[PDB]
């Protein structure tokens, strides 16, 4: 079996599965982790949702290649795109890596939502802070500007 | 169909049901949150573990009566329990709280483990801060006071 | 039998219903209106939503004194509330309905998304176009000012 | 489990459900619509009336194959066919979306109730505007022509 691993780079590394249904912890183990680690794992569903892998939660691996996104760290943040809910297991997180997992098309602008101001616009490269108060809330609109 | 909700209290309360196949967008609306809210929802699993349903995520109450812990936050922390993953949306969580996930006995002694000196005893009224960085680690031990 | 029939004012007043299984038509007979008017029926659930009755759609009076919205009109508007939709017979809507149809408690303060700018509060007497296109977003806060 | 959605082209497609009781979130959200969006769901009934599906709405999809129109839109306007109400998320309807609705057979002519003139004929690619104040009636009559 062979399953791709990436972490917040987003950049997905093929790694050999010995067995077809794994826990969290064979996947982490097979991604170069220790057992006290203990990273989190995100796997990507078709739907566009990351579903958490608990260290013991068996997950099947005969359907297809599937992606996972493993970060050694001690929390999640909640996030939305549009109303979907996504997690990230960083506190700071750039408007690439939100494209990437919203799968957003290029030709939409991207926004943070606010109610005290304009919503804000996120660059490829800025960072937003996912530390704050609340779930923060991202929306996409057509890459028209006034 | 009837559910037990409860919230950082663990004060689990009867909520009824009209779909046997609910997603956590449902079990959070019939808990009373609105849908912008979007509270945490954790199930409880037999086994111990406690499984995050996502908002778009189906869970089969036909099986029993299944205990929910409902609460509204943008962020999850990640602690153990004897080696156990257990999953906290409040960054402050009393001992009481800890033996109820852990299910720990009464007659054994709540630790958090510790590098720089000895591990720290955790007392029912004391309040052990999440936030820190790492995975927090718990331990249970025989009753006995040097 | 009895129902409480009220309009865009949400002045409910008694109407005496003589059967227990009516539907559409009749409630909209019993409230005043001819075959050929039909008007647009709005039972209120106790979650909070608004149903629409269809002319030939039975609705089953037996539970409890239910509430209906009966309101001339050839369209309804879509709004949210929360991120909870509610419907609208007219174009034009006042704060105070707003509050009434979300049951929102006068201790809150009541906002308009926005994203070009920052969110509008609503007042009780403001009149919010729902003609304009795209589903109107209202947001309940804290009453606090900066 | 399997549905057909289509648009306002009236053209459906199979959908895969994976739950037997979805609400209408749900369902848009297996037809490609993000929750943001949150577009009209209308349910064809056997009988011919359209049922509108709110997104907490629960529909039993186990009893058949059921038929939903699936349309992004912040309205909808109430048109009659031979005295049964219909529903309609655009403004402009043709000719052939209004046989497809009302079943009316090819055979028959389709008309336009009016009350200051001769009742208009409508054609297959023919649009009529439902933004006009008032329910739009339509009638199927005898293709004869004098
Ligand atoms: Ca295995
Ligand atoms: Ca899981
Ligand atoms: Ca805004
Ligand atoms: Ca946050
Ligand atoms: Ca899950
Ligand atoms: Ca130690
Ligand atoms: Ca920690
Ligand atoms: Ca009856
Ligand atoms: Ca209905
Ligand atoms: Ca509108
Ligand atoms: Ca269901
Ligand atoms: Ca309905
Ligand atoms: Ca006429
Ligand atoms: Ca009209």
């Amino acid at each position: 079996r062979f399953i791709e691993v990436a972490d917040e780079t987003l950049s997905f590394r093929q790694v050999v599965m010995e067995d077809s249904t794994p826990n969290g912890s064979q996947i982490s183990a097979a991604s170069g982790f220790k057992p006290d680690q203990m990273p989190v794992v995100l796997m990507l569903l078709p739907n566009g949702s990351l579903e958490d892998i608990r260290p013991d939660e068996v997950v099947d691996l005969s359907s297809e290649v599937r992606r996972f996104i493993v970060v050694e760290s001690d929390r999640t943040y909640f996030f939305t795109i549009d109303g979907a809910r996504l997690e990230w297991p960083c506190r700071f997180i750039t408007g690439y890596s939100i494209r990437q997992l919203g799968d957003i098309g290029d030709n939409k602008k991207l926004l943070l939502e606010r109610e005290d101001e304009a919503d804000l616009e996120v660059q490829n490269d800025q960072i937003i802070d996912l530390d704050g108060d609340g779930i923060e809330r991202f929306i996409s609109r057509k890459a028209t500007w006034k």
